[PDB]
């Protein structure tokens, strides 16, 4: 699963991928940690999506930007828009995101 | 797509008809196992090689019993019909672990 490193990498694959997930996450956050394997294997099998992961910290200008309030955040785009908004890190509510859009 | 085994029957039979069988003895009074489930669910869906099996503890006493299941959820695999490794407790990072050991 690509970590994006950069507003740049952010803003580009955002804008040319019809279908695209980002789970904001960090290091500090146990939640986040928690549910990264399951994050991990449904990229595996949502192929439709496009799945992404920034480190809140790493990328402050896109969480700022994003506002991000409470960790993890789950947010999918679609045509380069935010669609829908996910708050918290439980398994079954990040599933039926998911399959909402693929 | 996980099957529910209702029967030591069925849980024989499955063990013997498969390479590679991986089984959740999981409960309905186990909030543990009911928050792994959907992981679970997931993977059987990726890791294909193996046949992922749910036996309800108490729906199938006669299994629990023979298996030697003390604490919840416990995940065994089994090779060529024999228990060959098991995983107690609902960890999502130790549970893929233990999967990628065998697909």
């Amino acid at each position: 699963v690509k970590i994006v490193t950069s507003q740049a990498e952010f803003d580009s694959i955002i804008s040319q991928n019809e279908l695209v997930i980002v789970d904001f996450f960090a290091e500090w956050c146990g939640p986040c940690k928690r549910i990264a394997p399951f994050y991990e294997e449904c990229s595996k099998t949502y192929t439709k999506m496009v799945f992404i992961k920034v480190d809140v910290d790493e990328v402050s200008e896109v969480t700022e930007k994003e506002n991000i309030t409470s960790m993890p955040t789950f947010k999918v785009y679609k045509n380069g828009s935010s669609v829908d908004t996910l708050l918290g890190a439980n398994d079954s509510a990040l599933k039926q995101l998911i399959e909402k859009y693929a």
